[PDB]
């Protein structure tokens, strides 16, 4: 875990997360509300919009890039879903 | 005419999931047309920073031309990719050439 290391998290249909790293994980617990409804909005918006959304989600002395695409193609535990990738920029 | 969307570009990345045994097991359209049209040495560059992504456990960073387009490929590594156990690398692919405005 490092700055250099993404976060990253896979979102089913439901809103379950389907797979996490380390990196998400402690991305997660170290955002306040308002950064996760902004994150929420943006998975929201890539299930409507189907396609890549990518975002500065700039806090308090840390500043993230956010990416999020849509996913048709899931084996098991899924039909569709988005994959969010969480740059640490600072 | 002008609508909600006309000040958007729309983009996308290729986005692949590949577990323990190097099996593609989530992808989006744009990662789908990626591999069908990627030439053999391409594709063994690709292999290859999934496999020395398995082997850091951390993100890799590589540009990678196909078709004679610049992208920029991330793979990050996930230890439990899917709930059997296995761990896995995301792979997600940014085409630099539509970022870029050359082609006007």
């Amino acid at each position: 875990i490092n700055s250099m290391v993404e976060g990253v998290l896979g979102i089913n249909e439901s809103r379950q997360i389907i797979l996490s790293n380390k990196m998400a994980n402690d991305i997660m617990d170290n955002i306040d509300e308002d950064a996760k409804a902004f994150l929420l909005r943006q998975i929201e918006d890539t299930f409507k919009s189907k396609q890549t959304e990518m975002r500065d989600l700039e806090m308090n002395t840390r500043f993230f890039v956010v990416t999020t695409s849509y996913i048709d193609k899931i084996e098991q535990g899924g039909k569709s879903g988005v994959v969010v990738t969480v740059r640490d920029m600072t």
